[PDB]
Formats: C-alpha cells, structure tokens, sequence
C-alpha cells in the first residue's frame, strides 16, 4: 500500500542544487532494470551533509567530467533519504550499454568491505515499489548489481549480498 508504495520522501533536485541537466533525453517508460551502485565517494549521516555530498557528485560530473547530467537516476544518503539525481525519466550515465533501459539508484558510500544500514536498504527497496506502483518501472522490473552487467566491483560486495534478499533481484540479467 501507498505507506509502502508512495515516494512522496524523495528529496527533489532544486532541494539540493540549482544547477540543471546541461541536456536530456527521456528513458522509455516503463522501464525494465534497476542498477544499483554504489558511489565510493564519501558517507553521510545527515540531510545536509547529504546535501553537500550530491552537489559535489554533481559538480564532478557536469564540470570535470562535461557530462549532461548527475550520472545516478537516485542516491541513497546514510541518512535513509532519497535524492533525486537524473530521476524517473532522464537517461543517466551510470551503466555502459544500460543507461537507455535502467534507473541506477547508488548508495553514498563504499560496501565493498561493510553492510548499507536498514535504513539505506528500505529506502532503496521503498523506491522501487514505488516505480512499480506508478508504472514506471515495469511490473517484472529486474533489479541487478552494477557488477552484474559491466566490469565493476559495485555496488560491493557487502551490499550486493544484501540486495540479493530482494524479490526483484535476478541472478541473471
């Protein structure tokens, strides 16, 4: 149900940055994989430091790297918030040759060698029920690890066997 279902939660891009995509194209809807990630880039533990982290993530992307967009289509803080990166509906660049049929939602942090708390994986899992309760992910929507479809070690190893419990989960692509 909707408690479990509505995402309301998600932390909005204006929330943390007013810098905009630079261009966007719009992802097929509804969309057929979930890529989770991890970002190795520094924890937070609260909505502001969060906040400064994403910004960063952001500003690395758009400005050092001259890509379009924050690569992620989520982030999960330590916090147990969800922030909208390139969201539901742009394409992102997080997965090589899966950024046009996925959504990425990645973990700040790094779980190659520790757990995400219950807070980070509820978030995460709450998130995708709500793209199935909106029709935005597909109804047999597959949820993967990044290390499942490209030569990557993420979303680590620590939170990929966590991700394995999930219903969504697949073991093959």
């Amino acid at each position: 149900m909707e408690f479990d279902e509505n995402c309301s939660e998600i932390i909005k891009r204006n929330e943390w940055t007013n810098v905009q995509a630079k261009n966007i194209n719009y992802l097929i809807i509804p969309i057929p994989y979930v890529i989770i990630h991890h970002t190795v880039s520094l924890e937070c533990n609260s909505k502001d430091t969060c906040i400064s982290n994403i910004e960063n993530i952001r500003s690395y992307h758009m400005d050092t790297l001259n890509w379009h967009d924050i690569g992620y289509s989520f982030l999960i803080g330590g916090d147990g918030n969800i922030y909208e990166g390139c969201g539901w509906n742009h394409e992102g660049a997080h997965t090589y040759g899966y950024n046009k049929k996925s959504i990425s939602i990645a973990f700040i942090g790094n779980f190659q060698n520790k757990s995400a708390s219950n807070k980070m994986l509820n978030a995460a899992h709450k998130l995708i029920l709500c793209g199935k309760s909106k029709g935005i992910l597909r109804e047999d929507v597959r949820v993967i690890g990044g290390k499942q479809v490209i030569a990557t070690l993420s979303p680590g190893f620590e939170l990929y066997k966590q991700i394995q419990n999930w219903p969504e989960w697949v073991s093959t692509p």
